């Protein structure tokens, strides 16, 4: 068995990651090791039935020592530690959730439902080096692989309703909390059904604007209003790396934070290479990939299957609301949904470590 | 002074058509008629300090006498009356809220601070019949009019973030409360700050499928989610408001966001021809006092871009403008705007101040 280190395997990505694994006996076939700064020492996690203690995660030694390292710590660390090692000749698998190395040449951004050759094919040219993309272009190209998959796309637009859990677990938090703080500031009105909305929604601007609403994470209030600012913008270079092309797929539009716990959700405006039938183009994104779901455009399924509350939680990235747009039958538009936690983050590290295992 | 008849003005959209009109004096210059199916002959309100009764809102005779008829009370009612008045020779102005009448080629679409010429010239070319817009395409127009009213657009693409307003106080008050449940639920779990957020979204995620929620307006949960369909995006009637000479091709998706009033859009505009930014910001500023435009820097746009901010204002600002990367040729733009105020009263409340 190889000697798999888990740095960050605490935090919320981190967290996901492991549950994940627990979930597909991920820990059987390797050597799991676990990294904190805190207690280093203290009894280990024992996901894998393991029995172990605490590394410390800034030992180049401990690290040097590992075959395979899964990081969720994030870019402080990995501009820290990363170069250290691969100075220092280390030649082990890195595999990380930080964007801090995926434009760089000698690494892979990795998504294999979408780009396995590519992975297999620097696998075999010695890269070492395997990091997750944007939470968003991940989520896009896991529903519409099946359009890039036959070079059918020329440019995408995109405008964004992204989750808190792209913030941290601190802005969830925060996003619950202003729910609450909006309804019981209220709550009475609400109660008597023989209450003025206007009255209503008088109270709950004001509050809003009061300063009693905690924006500490966000800066400014969630709940009950979105933020078209998130703290290349669009991952095009990131898309086309991902995807190896051979010419530039512009990928441009707006990312906007709305309040959502978990799913991040995109609607696009593609424009198609060539005049594709939708059934044609339901068979090439049905097909791809068993998890790019289509939903039919029908008012009642969509409304039950193409939302957050729906795929939260879960592996499906679901693609709906496709038709051909007045500008033309060269232009489509579709509106995916998708947890950003695991295809957007984890999953796909969980399953890099899977193939190196 | 005329005779004007207001219908509808009990409910929501009334209710801010009365209040925005009692901020602007606008019942001085008019003689007030209120209607209401439901309690004929009783004591009607005292806006412009008028002392009258309520009328018969089917009362044909009653609406015959009247000069102008401002209605919000929805295309029900429109669909019956109107009608029964036109065929039965009434010539008098019909302000309407609901779409019904829209694409009537006797009618006008109203949306003074844009299509003024439109109105003035059907003013004088024998039309009384004017009715409000789509709540998108009204307030899309109110943020982007100097783009439109410059011909340097080619067509539009758009992503809505839509308000419950939109639906109704029904709606507004069934989101509020759904971000009640949400809250309670994992009410404890929130005031402990050793709590696991997994768990807490556990809990949240699961409840949103116990149907425990109440979503008879929205059918589905919204709170904490979105609805991808709105029970189309106006290209029609954004030609017909711009009385334009060209199709503009003006489409994309309609989304249902937990906001309250707002309305936010985002657009992808393809110009005509390369226009600088700094251009760009001077034509949409330009066209009217309203359309606020804010620099694409990080701070100012989480200040100003915001429902929160928007919410209860005449305000429509225009944002996050830049060139995608697709070509000179195309622009971005994300805008706010409240739903009840431009994007259904406003228009309406100003069109009867022209005909007073």
């Amino acid at each position: 068995m190889k000697n798999v280190g888990f740095i960050g395997w605490r935090g919320m990505v981190g967290s996901v990651l492991m549950q994940r694994m627990v979930e597909e006996r991920d820990f059987d076939a390797i050597r799991p090791v676990f990294f904190s700064t805190s207690q280093l020492g203290q009894a280990a996690p024992s996901f894998g039935g393991t029995t172990g203690t605490l590394q410390d995660a800034f030992d180049l030694e401990a690290l040097k020592a590992l075959d395979i390292i899964v990081t969720c710590q994030g870019g402080d660390y990995t501009n820290e530690i990363y170069p250290k090692l691969r100075e220092s000749g280390w030649q082990g698998y890195w595999i990380d959730a930080a964007s801090s190395l995926r434009m760089k040449d000698d690494a892979i951004i990795i998504l294999d439902p979408v780009n396995q050759d590519v992975i297999t094919d620097g696998l075999n040219n010695g890269i070492r080096t395997f990091v997750g993309g944007n939470c968003t272009v991940s989520l896009m190209l896991m529903s519409l692989g099946g359009l890039f998959a036959n070079d059918l796309v020329d440019w995408v637009s995109v405008a964004t309703y992204q989750a808190a859990s792209g913030g941290g677990a601190r802005h969830m938090r925060e996003l619950l909390t202003q729910m609450g703080h909006l309804y019981g500031h209220v709550a009475d009105e609400l109660a008597t059904p023989s209450s003025a909305i206007l009255d209503i929604e008088r109270k709950v601007t004001t509050l809003t604007r009061s300063g009693e609403l905690p924006v500490d994470n966000f800066g400014v209030p969630l709940a009950g209003s979105l933020i078209p600012w998130i703290d290349e913008w669009k991952g095009q270079a990131e898309t086309n790396k991902i995807l190896n092309t051979s010419s530039v797929i512009p990928v441009d539009g707006l990312c906007v934070r709305v309040g959502a716990l978990r799913c991040h959700s995109q609607a696009f405006t593609i424009k198609l290479k060539k005049d594709v039938s939708i059934p044609t183009v339901e068979e090439l994104l049905a097909a791809h990939n068993p998890w790019a779901k289509v939903v039919p455009n029908d008012r009642e399924i969509t409304m039950r299957e193409l939302t957050p509350a729906a795929v939260t939680g879960t592996l499906t990235t679901p693609v709906g609301r496709l038709r051909k747009l007045n500008m033309g039958p060269e232009f489509l538009s579709a509106f995916t949904v998708g947890d950003q936690l695991l295809w957007g983050a984890a999953e796909p590290l969980r399953r890099m470590l899977r193939q190196l295992a």
